[PDB]
């Protein structure tokens, strides 16, 4: 089966950054990526997420609000995921700490679901900090895990005709046992989502 | 089954360097490691491999093993902390170069059961990327549908000392064709028993 992600070789040349292709699990496609966000961009995304400052307009986790930094990153992400940024839900920030985990789940919606009309097709999780211990992104049906490393990311997609491959993208966030974990997530839909 | 590699969490703290645990495939265990070698250490290993000058000692495939010196000793000590086996079990740093239009055919690193070389068989491998490969050069595991792409200073660890031998045969691996540039790796093979 063809994949949405189609980058060959060892790097993805985006407009403002060279992304490193680190490892690939082929089907379903799970790709570890390096050099996705700079260290300062990582710090700024956390700082933005904790802040209650917003721009004025006339008239767990949370999606960030658009600014010049966040638009730059969605543009970069769009190159990586081969789908226009208009299809992304925006930079969602999640933070979990010691004695917490994110239970395993699929990122897409059920066929009987209402949001299945314009269902999610692919995911990028960006590690915004270094986790002292724990906090892996794990795929329990694949026996595969990606450990948080600041500036790196895991891409995976679930848009296959054989929906068995799609159910293999079940994933979770492992317990943090030392420190804390901050991730940015971009969920991409099959159609324009705005 | 229990693995030789026994590091929880996200870093390995060795005597001189903090190694990053990047990704794991759990069984057979295949671990992508970051920050294993400095950029300068990578360059030095390549240049040492290029030289045919060698020390002489009383009494006397592809790629070549490096002579023991301060650099190789330092690196073997670090690797022994990663691999959880004394460096005395290591064969020493083996350097391989292949260029555009070349590949390394899929194989097992361990020796066939009951073979003379299986008497002190290999149990684990660390492959260190010494340069960036313009395109191609992945370390691929065809039975697992998994590949690790070369990235200077990074490494892939894997082991094949399982009691269920089928797990060991899942570590079949090769070096994919380089389609642009060239590829340099160092490898440490580790034996069940003392080797040096
Ligand atoms: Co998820
Ligand atoms: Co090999």
């Amino acid at each position: 089966e063809q994949t949405i992600f189609d980058h060959k070789g060892n790097v993805i040349k985006t407009e403002d950054r060279e992304i490193q292709i680190i490892s690939k699990f082929e089907e379903p496609l799970i790709v570890v990526l390096g050099n996705v966000l700079s260290d300062e961009e990582c710090d700024e995304l956390i700082e933005l997420s904790k802040s209650k400052l917003a721009r004025s307009k006339v008239g767990s986790g949370a999606f960030l609000d658009d600014n010049e930094l966040t638009a730059k990153i969605e543009k970069r992400i769009s190159s990586i995921m081969n789908v226009p940024a208009s299809h992304g839900e925006g930079l969602h920030i999640l933070n979990y700490e010691v004695d917490q985990q994110y239970k395993a789940h699929y990122d897409y919606f059920a066929e009987h679901s209402r949001s299945a009309a314009n269902n999610r097709i692919s995911t990028l999780v960006m590690y915004l900090n270094d986790v002292e211990e724990g906090g892996e992104t794990f795929f329990p049906k694949l026996n595969l895990s990606v450990h948080p490393r600041k500036g790196m990311a895991v891409y995976f997609e679930y848009f296959y005709q054989d929906q068995s491959l799609n159910e293999l993208t079940l994933h979770g966030g492992a317990p943090v046992t030392k420190g804390e974990k901050w991730i940015a997530t971009q969920w991409v839909r099959r159609g324009t989502y705005k």
